[PDB]
């Protein structure tokens, strides 16, 4: 008694639209550094029948019966997590049920600290995350900010994490947790130096290695596993896995952490856990293990030198200037646009990027540039000669954004007028589409 | 750059797992209240290239752009969220981010009445969820006890909501939300009682209707939507969808509620939304608004109305004496075996139940019950005829639970001893596994 027709004919109208979606992906030069393309045997255990499981508490350690099935593939997903990023079993441990990257931040900072309790993290502006503590003076925007009691460290001038900073306050605020690792930040990160801060004022160490996740698995960036308490990480980002998230812990440097953290997974913040969620990202931690998904994360790599390195060569200004990763942001001042403009222009010719704050922004309205990542292209097999053409499509972009902006104004509401029926962007966004269009594509 | 190997290909040790669970399902008397059976259209969804996309905001308010498809995907399954639950556009909102039924509740909760704020629900132990502030004496269990000031109303020593205990409570409390609809409640609720004593203490009244949503719906059941300011459901139970959750707010009784609700999934608690849910909401909505779908969810309550007759029948209890829902609580106390002890049992011969708390009972180690719901087999195609073989299977368990108790004794350790290899069970779970394996499968 129920309907086993195919989504075709069950929901033509949703059915379209999908299409289109899919369409659209195929069609466009994605540099949104947080996004990545799943390829099918990923996209089958989310499709697959085990969501239908209720499985709440843990592998062994269930209120239901009938977990056998389910408790292999939580237990084959932990190891392969602990695995891939290079840790005994013994000494770490790994929670695979947060459903998403900004609940296992609110979720590992409570099983720290609880409610009322202190924490620092990098301010938004300067690329961290909501859940590190992000508040404004009219509003707490995340409960990390509300939930607990958060404090804000910037990046200096040039946009680099400036220690001296993170120590005047962490001795004055006297945190009980630090949070390193970002959202747009293009350089590596000195976990050293953050422990003898946090050493200093015992306060836990924790990383969020979400963009680099792949980088720190693959021993091409710096480790936060011989220094942190905590590492989260995404599992959709570079990674290439689908919507999920991990929480790792240091037993070792705190007895007792493993309790503290799975009961606030749940039952503190979830109920039943995702099950093809966790069956997916077992299915994508054994790529993340084989030699394979090595040469695509230097190959990540690779593609954003060469691309920070070509813009630097049409005289185009990068935060720090250059990258260390994956990811880039250009500082757009030298033309006089703000972010959000280049945006909505490169949307219009099928770039998918998005704007981003600089050091010399005081204010989170009117960012004034865009950050870009290579993960998506690399993914659709892009390789280091083709960054100059993005290079090429990216600095057109930001040249006929500066000639629309003199045209039709410097007001959002105005310039958008001049998008539609400029012949340009029609001729940029065909170029674009031809190029994309025929890259593999999973 | 990507591995398109098939599943069964790349991962063949996860890949066999999976189609062990698919065999389990498929020979397995369902009787979890709360679990159910997607159609592959509902899995067609959840496995779609939609999830690749961030679109953090919501619908015409996103921070990227590309989302001209997934904002379409967002606002027809708002829509047809709306038109389900028979409710204007004008007068009630929904929000369709958040991914599962207990962060619908958390963020919901905070939106209302925020950190610190008081809040009234039903005790785990009478039949309410963990996210309607459950602590134990021990420690604060769920995070809505934590962040939240919560206090606790219990049944009668019948079964039923107690409303002069809630008026009692409310008045000398006075909280800012008052929590009804609930986990393993086997009656209809009386909101207007509720929205009587809400109003009489300016508190905002708000319903959890995740178990019994279709019946909502449908206009079988008594509908929250003429009382409460707010209704939570997840999708994944009698309503038959993926596991997601939705939140409708009332904006003609609560002016600038929206907002605070919107900002309370994002940017408050999540971020990016699983646009993969979201699609497949959509398509489970469309069902739900299809006489087929009344006819199921009729034939629900017939099953489960003759389930409760054929158990009285053969001289079982029912908390309550019987149902006006999908679901049954068998008070076990006559035969003085406990509610692990015949999970245990009926795992053993493959039906799928579980121990349930009842009125008599202190503390929720040892159970005296067991919760049964019939949305899974009616979905298998199981009609009233049959509910003769379940209530036969399950007295049938009963016994054999009575005998192993009284060879092996009263210790749950020495008790499971005696289930492996036991003649009766395997007698037992032969038949189960002949008459659940032929049955209509989606
Ligand atoms: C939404 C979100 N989530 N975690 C994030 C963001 C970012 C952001 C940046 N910069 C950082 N670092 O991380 C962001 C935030 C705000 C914002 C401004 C004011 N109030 C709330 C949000 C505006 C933005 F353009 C962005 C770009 C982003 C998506 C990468
Ligand atoms: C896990 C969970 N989540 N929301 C729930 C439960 C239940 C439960 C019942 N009764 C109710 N009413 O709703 C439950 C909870 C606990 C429990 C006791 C102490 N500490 C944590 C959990 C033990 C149980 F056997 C159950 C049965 C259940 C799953 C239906
Ligand atoms: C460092 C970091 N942490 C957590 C998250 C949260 O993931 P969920 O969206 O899955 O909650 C993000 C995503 N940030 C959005 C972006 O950079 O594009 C992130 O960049
Ligand atoms: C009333 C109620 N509310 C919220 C939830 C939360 O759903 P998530 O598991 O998606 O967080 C449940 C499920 N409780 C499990 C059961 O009764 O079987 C519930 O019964
Ligand atoms: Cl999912």
């Amino acid at each position: 008694m129920f309907n086993n027709e195919p989504l075709e004919q069950i929901d033509k109208e949703l059915h379209d639209i999908l299409a289109d979606e899919e369409k659209r992906q195929r069609e466009t030069i994605n540099l949104i550094a947080s996004e990545n393309l799943t390829n099918g045997a990923v996209r089958e255990c989310l499709g697959n029948r085990v969501s239908n499981k209720y499985s709440e508490g843990y592998p062994k350690k269930r209120y239901y019966g009938g977990n056998d099935f389910i408790d292999k593939i939580e237990e084959l997903c932990q190891k392969r997590a602990l695995e891939a990023f290079n840790v005994s079993d013994e000494e770490w441990g790994v929670n695979v049920q947060p459903l998403s990257g900004s609940a296992a931040n609110v979720q590992a900072l409570y099983a720290l600290v609880g409610v009322k309790g202190k924490i620092m993290g990098m301010h938004l502006c300067s690329g961290g995350h909501l859940t590190h503590g992000f508040f404004d003076e009219k509003k707490k925007v995340s409960i990390t900010s509300d939930m607990f009691e958060s404090k804000l460290y910037k990046c200096n001038s040039q946009g680099y994490v400036d220690l001296d900073a993170v120590r005047e306050m962490a001795l004055s605020f006297k945190p009980k947790v630090i949070i390193c690792g970002y959202t747009s930040y293009p350089r590596d990160i000195d976990y050293q130096q953050f422990r003898q801060i946090c050493d200093e004022v015992n306060a836990y160490l924790f990383a969020d290695i979400s963009h680099i996740s792949s980088f720190v698995a693959c021993n091409i960036l710096n480790n936060p596993f011989l220094h942190a308490d905590v590492v989260t990480t995404t599992t959709h980002k570079i990674l290439r896995g689908p919507r999920s998230a991990l929480i790792f812990f240091n037993k070792k440097r705190n007895p007792g952490i493993e309790q503290k953290i799975n009961s606030a997974v749940f039952p503190s913040f979830q109920g039943g856990p995702h099950n093809n969620k966790i069956a997916a990202v077992a299915c994508q931690l054994k790529e993340v293990h084989s030699p394979a998904f090595k040469e695509y994360t230097q190959q990540v790599l690779l593609n954003s030198k060469a691309l920070a390195k070509a813009l630097i060569s049409k005289q185009i200004d990068l935060v720090t200037n250059g990258t260390d990763n994956h990811l880039i942001v250009v500082d757009l001042r030298k033309f006089s646009i703000t972010g959000s403009k280049l945006q909505e222009t490169c949307n219009a010719i099928n770039v998918s990027l998005n704007k981003n704050t600089i050091p010399s922004d005081v204010d989170c309205v009117s960012p004034s540039g865009v950050r870009i990542g290579t993960p998506a292209m690399t993914t659709r097999g892009a390789k280091e000669k083709d960054m100059e053409f993005i290079a090429d499509v990216l600095a057109r972009a930001i040249k006929i954004t500066v000639d629309l902006q003199e045209q039709y104004g410097k007001k959002l509401v105005d310039f958008k007028k001049g998008l539609p029926g400029n012949a340009q962007l029609q001729q940029l966004k065909q170029e674009v589409v031809t190029w994309a269009g025929a890259l593999p594509f999973p």
